[PDB]
């Protein structure tokens, strides 16, 4: 996240970090046993962490579960990120409370102008890496589809919206994927890709997750 802030532990109680070893990509939690991020963040070998803060050092209130299965969108395309959306099943149910809380998936997609909260652990450098110990936050509004598509010509779906500010400064950035864009308490974007970070007139883009709630609800569903 650059221009972001510091969240505080455990501020952001559905945010999840996702472990090879390393962290590689955020996620957000929505039932106890069922995390959504975006597809491009696939790998085999996910540790789930829960609860994290300083993603370093172990401080109490963290949860570690391996992934049982990741279901990637069967229309997902590498070239695009159109459908980039993924959902992973957790081997055991995380033991939720308020330090680890799911979120919810939105009853409807939200407009321009909304004001949501985007966080992660990724870069906070628009030219270089620093990536942080804790986890950064971010408020963004989401923006209209002319500016969206202004910005990126012929590179937007109806499945992705823009958000972020065209003056640049302030934005999510690698590191930061497939973690939650959460407005009025519902989940609305999963953090998915950008020309650069925080540059002037190349805003964050986002999967619009309103699109895929039916698909959510039946794949958890039947697996
Ligand atoms: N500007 C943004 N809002 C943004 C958001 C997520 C991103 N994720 C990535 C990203 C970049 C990668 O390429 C690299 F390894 F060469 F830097 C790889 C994975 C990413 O998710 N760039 C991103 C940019
Ligand atoms: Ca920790």
């Amino acid at each position: 996240i650059v221009g972001g802030y510091t969240c505080g532990a455990n501020t952001v109680p559905y945010q999840v970090s996702l472990n090879s070893g390393y962290h590689f990509c955020g996620g957000s939690l929505i039932n106890s046993q069922w995390v959504v991020s975006a597809a491009h963040c696939y790998k085999s070998g996910i540790q789930v962490r829960l609860g994290e803060d300083n993603i370093n050092v172990v401080e109490g209130n963290e949860q570690f579960i391996s992934a049982s299965k990741s279901i990637v969108h069967p229309s997902y395309n590498s070239n695009t990120l159109n459908n980039d959306i993924m959902l992973i099943k957790l081997k055991s149910a995380a033991s939720l409370n308020s330090r680890v809380a799911s979120i919810s998936l939105p009853t409807s997609c939200a407009s321009a102008g909304t004001q949501c909260l985007i966080s992660g652990w990724g870069n906070t450098k628009s030219s270089g890496t620093s990536y942080p110990d804790v986890l950064k936050c971010l408020k963004a509004p989401i923006l209209s589809d002319s500016s969206c598509k202004s910005a990126y010509p012929g590179q937007i779906t109806s499945n992705m919206f823009c958000a972020g500010y065209l003056e640049g400064g302030k934005d999510s950035c690698q590191g930061d994927s497939g973690g939650p864009v959460v407005c009025s308490g519902k989940l609305q974007g999963i953090v998915s890709w950008g020309s650069g970070c925080a540059q002037k007139n190349k805003p964050g883009v986002y999967t619009k997750v309103c699109n895929y709630v039916s698909w959510i609800k039946q794949t958890i569903a039947s697996n």
